């Protein structure tokens, strides 16, 4: 695998928010998508631009305690400080004893572990979360990737009834990364589309018995993802995704997957 | 791939509830079981007999936005109004891009999307939900199918501690369709029986690594199903199923899977 | 296909608790680990030493209604009474209808079903739960097994912020049994390690599409397990496990998987 180096910044944002960015003043919630192939090493030159301690902690990937991002393992970052975190990944294969070592590939996420509490409750609430995708050799690559985070009662820390919306063309291969944070369980639902409940969100072939779903229960720090063919067997349209917990959809935990015809039109909606 | 047609009616019942039915005054909660084979197209000639806007929205199956059953897609039904909803299904197969297209087959459900709120909160609460099963070629068919819906704190909108109960005989292949709605997470548990956490609820063979379970966390609009051999390795008896969230079972989210001997008898129990 | 016999006692414990034990005055919370191979029968000579009715109910395994442990089937135990419960297990096999009968193998649990309520709400709250593992022929056996029960807001009925901690050496094959009870949903997370969402928690091979996860939503009476190679690809250290529901980790639903180097030392303990 390849050795990669990136910079990452934690920054305070308007309305008491906090975000990660690849450049100063370009912090976003969710944070930037990090994509790796199994075997790749990533060195993250992390700068905490804030006035409180902050950290970077990742799910799924290989890291040593020196890159835990915790007070326990003295790997958080002082205010205005810098730390180089290292994430490693590995491909699957048989061990010496004939057991199968699972690879790093999957839909994962990174977040703060020290803002507000020693579990990053305040950091997470304020927006310090982002997606990580680790791909296996031969994995099907998409035309676009969209990240949806159910953070307490908000989506991507947007005000209620505020999307986000995602645009595609009929036939586009669209990947979704779906992360949950905070206090509450949710159920993720997408109209007119469906996926497999497995590593890639896609059945491997006819021997894969994974349930095909369009609704999934998720809790804090769950991550999954999938790919769909936009509008496959259903056509162009305003295709809602929403939390299916009835009070949550009613309070505006809803967005649109806007699937246009090749001619740029979409069947008239609202 | 057969093209089929049914009539469906939304009706107000007693205790203010609301139900789907195949005939006028025959509405049930849950709604009627709709069963399709992959490839089938179903045209639902729907009539809203109620004095409020209602709709039909489906999980899992192929439909165009004109059959969304939402206000967003101008697909709900005015009071007394009619609409033909079209559901399509497909078999699995190889795409030209070399990927495997997942089929429609599964345990699915349909429900209202406009009663009370633009997400059907009032309709779902009052009973406008029912099961849909899409079968793959070669799928094993059961002796009977039973639908269990955890709707907020009730089962099938029954009052607390009033079932439903389902009866079978030892050896019967019994299918359960398990749907959840409303506000709360649940855990579905059955005494004396277990199933696979996969598409059909049954392991394909010794090369299927799916967890074998008797307890499953479910949230609103989750659906799964399974088939068991009634009493297999455990015998006839009153086999409780219940939510395993302790306050929920204590409040009466409990029913009985009554498995009889081939002589029609059951070991004595005290409900 | 071994017939096994054990004695089990239900007893009141200090601090308003109740537990199962293999010997009088030796009750623990969780109760003793019961391990069976598919085909084994277990006869449990159960004695209720308490002043309230109590029972033994099991998930997953084969039992007749006479061993349900319920009020419904009159198979609980009066105060000071004794009853033999029988649990059976079976190997998988091909049915005469051509379908595959799922075996008993898996991560399971037993608990009371009649203390406090006819669903055992009081018994479970006070500590009457324990793990059951049923193995399939050829299953990989671990160096150690550790049971983590999320019981309402507690782990193993320990007071908040009280572990438990589990020690291993790098390269040990360590098995976790993860059981949930009570009123609340949880998300189980382990730093530095991951497992397969399937029967054994280990991918069978390259043909297994199971998601690889480090975070799993669980609710009352859910049970799963897995094995990890301690420190595999991540090294020695204090590896936190916790509930990832943020208020739960903040209130102390946390422990340590203490992974020692071959020499005995743990980095960050100097
Ligand atoms: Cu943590
Ligand atoms: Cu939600
Ligand atoms: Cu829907
Ligand atoms: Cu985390
Ligand atoms: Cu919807
Ligand atoms: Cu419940
Ligand atoms: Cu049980
Ligand atoms: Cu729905
Ligand atoms: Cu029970
Ligand atoms: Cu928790
Ligand atoms: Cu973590
Ligand atoms: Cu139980
Ligand atoms: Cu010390």
């Amino acid at each position: 695998g390849e050795v990669r180096r990136i910079k990452l910044y934690a920054e305070r944002l308007a309305d008491g928010q906090m975000g990660y960015g690849l450049e100063k003043g370009r912090a976003t919630i969710p944070g930037p998508l990090i994509e790796l192939n199994e075997g790749d090493t990533l060195h993250i030159e992390f700068e905490n631009t804030m006035d409180v301690r902050a950290s970077l902690h990742v799910h799924g990937l290989d890291y040593e305690v020196s890159s835990d991002g915790t007070t326990l393992n003295k790997s958080d970052v002082e205010p205005g400080g810098t730390r180089t975190y290292t994430w490693r990944t590995h491909a699957p294969g048989r061990r010496s004893d004939g057991t199968w070592r699972a690879g790093s590939a999957g839909y994962w996420h990174y977040h703060d572990h020290v803002v507000g509490t020693e579990h990053g409750t305040g950091g997470i609430r304020k927006g310090l979360y982002g997606p990580v995708i680790v791909r296996r050799k031969g994995d099907v690559l998409p035309d676009a990737t969209h990240t949806i985070v159910f953070n307490d009662m908000l989506i991507n820390n947007r005000p209620a009834h505020s999307g986000p919306n995602f645009e595609a063309t009929v036939g586009d291969r669209v990947e979704f990364v779906m992360i949950t944070h905070g206090e509450y369980y949710h159920t993720f639902h997408m109209h007119g589309h469906r996926w497999a409940d497995n590593r890639t969100g896609m059945l491997t072939g006819p021997d894969d018995p994974s349930q095909v779903v369009d609704n999934k229960i998720v809790g804090p720090a769950d991550s999954f993802g999938f790919q769909v063919i936009a509008g496959e067997g259903v056509g162009a349209g305003a295709w809602m995704y929403h939390c299916h917990v009835q009070s949550h959809s009613d309070m505006g935990a809803v967005g649109l997957f806007l699937v246009k015809k090749t001619d740029g039109t979409i069947p008239g909606y609202e």
